[PDB]
């Protein structure tokens, strides 16, 4: 499984990183969304972890520009007390879950196993979709 | 999509019964995890809410029989703040998610749509295998 995950806050996406690695998830770490969005596509096969306050894209931005790559690749927002009902709305808008400040590590854990749960079925369903069509065409 | 409710509290199941119909589902709500067990198979379609407490077959004895039947039948837990260790630990057993109570209607929804998703992709899934399967042995 895979991460893609984003925060400013150095010291928390590092302890998020090493709690991830340790829960067996290949982890790419980033202080910017706009270098997170860059390396993401409808073939990725992992999941998004971002704050949704960042000094530059923040959060709701990056998840703006990944429905619009991929609705189905999830994204999970981390969030203060504080901006909970943003991200509330933004699950209703298609966001996939989110966590609140301060977490511990098992709870972000149980939330990635989760989002990879969902991108790992979406995507073993296009591939069985593909090898359907595939199997038709050469019939 | 479907629901089997399940919980002791007779005006929180009615509440909980009315807010997830408004949100689309199906739901069958019982009094008795026995009842509600009854009517569960791999072939069931929807998700299971269940109070984690029952002065029966509690919420825990329902998910390991669930988890017998299909490992990937979504049950979520209803717990009081109180139990929450325990729900998280069945979270690691296999459990889907679980709700603190007091929750808010739009939360059950999210954390109930989230299931049911996760059940969808799931049914798709061995439907797409069942008809590879298919093919391959007419051919």
């Amino acid at each position: 499984p895979s991460v893609f995950l984003i925060d400013d806050d150095r010291d928390l996406r590092k302890a998020m990183q090493q709690t991830l690695e340790l829960a067996g998830f290949t982890v790419s770490s980033f202080a910017s969304a706009t270098e997170a969005l860059a390396g993401l596509s409808a073939d990725f096969a992992g999941i998004v972890i971002s704050d949704i306050r960042m000094p530059g894209m923040d959060g709701l931005a990056l998840f703006r520009k990944i429905l619009a790559l991929d609705p189905d690749l999830p994204m999970i927002l981390v969030t203060g007390h504080g901006d909970i009902p943003m991200a509330v709305q933004a699950i209703q808008d298609g966001a996939y879950d989110f966590i609140a400040k301060p977490f511990a590590a098992d709870r972000l854990v149980q939330s990635a196993r989760r989002a990879e749960e969902k991108r790992r079925l979406v995507m073993e369903n296009r591939s069985l979709r593909r090898a359907a069509e595939a199997a038709s065409e050469g019939l």
